[PDB]
């Protein structure tokens, strides 16, 4: 009942599942002795004894997809012993988010190039269902052994049939507006259209002979919480808890500014799904941390008017301060709410003003610039929907900034 936990080529410790179902973790002495040792999670601090808190089960369970439907698929695909976490990671824990590599108790870089036909096949087998591949030059490949992947691959997902184009667009816009986000590309293989997002939890060495995994954990993990409480309405962290947390980042000022800037950005693009698991931090040597780039960005604008949903129904996953409580409706949110929030969280008014004024003058040019990076077959309705609504909200920044 053990899975050895590795960080690149270093043994970190072991995950054990006792006979009664309890999960425990124990760091390896060689790991702890390193003057550069870092915990697996800020919720699992470095220590010599057996860790038995719920933070253990929660940390590892948060490495898996949230969806029971996706988990059944995983058990079926690898014939996993059960749907239980320990058993799923026994099958797919070799390459996961961050740098944790889980290998059953019972290297050289190598890979296999895939043909367009083969790539189409691989992708047609896949909250949503996502996989990962290794990019070598302009070819998509399957890594061999412990060789890591470099890109998260997402398939189309309320008609969220254009979620691939939606996210591509949002990521391009975020980058154009100065936000820290991964690059992405729309890949076409036969009749499949998927989004390949470059992973920021991976890094090639200078000579390109070794691809390293970078340790990171999302906000539920960092707080020892189960994925079940990822939404603030369920007791999960919101802007206040995360901002407080970021005070201790090795890049406090830049991370708080970036996180606040991103809240304004989600509001402008109608991103209604920015829950706690959509934020992560890199865990660095010694246990210090800093915010990773932003990810999993999708606009709810292209889904408007569909199932009868109006713009008035769009709500931010993490609310802002309101005179009498919180402000969550994108359609009712204005700059005063961001400034009121900045104030109570001790985020400088001058910085909040800069963020608002920068979007005020840059949005129109950013929207035009993004168009050159869209493929000829990009769905116009997505551009139309996001563009018109972003400009509509952007007007509110101009009637003051
Ligand atoms: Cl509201």
């Amino acid at each position: 009942p053990k899975l050895v936990t590795w960080m690149n080529n270093q043994r970190v410790g072991e995950l054990t599942k006792l006979a009664n179902g309890a999960h425990t973790f124990k760091y390896a002495p060689e790991w702890l002795a390193s003057r550069y040792a870092r915990p697996l999670s800020l919720s699992l601090p470095l220590q010599r004894g057996n860790i038995t808190s719920d933070a253990v089960f929660n940390f590892f369970d948060n490495l898996l997809p949230d969806s029971p439907i996706v988990r059944d698929r995983i058990v079926k695909r690898y014939h996993a012993k059960s749907r239980q976490p320990f058993d799923l990671l026994s099958e797919i824990g070799r390459d996961s988010v961050g740098a944790v590599t889980l290998i059953p108790e019972d290297p050289i870089m190598a890979w296999e190039k895939l043909t367009e036909a083969r790539l189409e096949e691989v992708l047609t087998a896949y909250a949503q269902e996502k996989t990962a591949l290794l990019r070598i030059g302009n070819d998509w490949c399957i890594p061999k052994g412990i060789t890591p992947t470099t890109h998260i691959i997402k398939l189309p997902i309320l008609d969220l049939s254009q979620s691939v184009d939606n996210e591509y667009y949002c990521l391009l816009l975020a980058k154009e507006l100065g936000l820290n986000v991964p690059d992405a590309e729309i890949i076409k293989a036969g009749n499949v259209r998927a989004l390949a997002v470059e992973r920021f939890d991976r890094r090639w060495n200078a000579r390109r002979t070794v691809l390293l995994r970078l340790p990171q954990e999302d906000m539920c993990q960092t707080f020892g919480l189960p994925s079940s409480v990822k939404y603030e309405s369920d007791g999960g962290p919101g802007i206040a808890r995360i901002m407080a947390f970021l005070m201790g980042s090795s890049e406090a000022l830049k991370d708080r500014y970036d996180f606040m800037k991103f809240q304004v950005f989600q509001w402008l693009i109608g991103a209604t799904q920015g829950h706690a698991k959509n934020f992560s931090v890199f865990i660095q040597a010694g246990g210090s941390y800093r915010l990773t780039p932003f990810y999993d960005i999708i606009s709810a604008f292209p889904v408007l008017g569909g199932t009868g949903i109006h713009i008035s129904d769009l709500k931010l996953a993490m609310g802002l301060n309101a005179s009498k409580g919180k402000k969550t409706a994108i359609d009712k949110i204005y700059p005063r709410h961001f400034l009121a929030t900045a104030k109570v969280l001790r985020f400088p008014e001058v910085q909040m003003h800069e963020i608002l004024s920068d979007f005020a003058r840059m949005i129109p040019a950013a929207l035009d610039n993004v168009k050159t990076s869209l493929p000829t077959d990009f769905p116009e309705n997505v551009v139309t929907a996001v563009e018109s609504n972003v400009l509509r909200l952007h007007g509110r920044l101009s009637r003051e900034y």
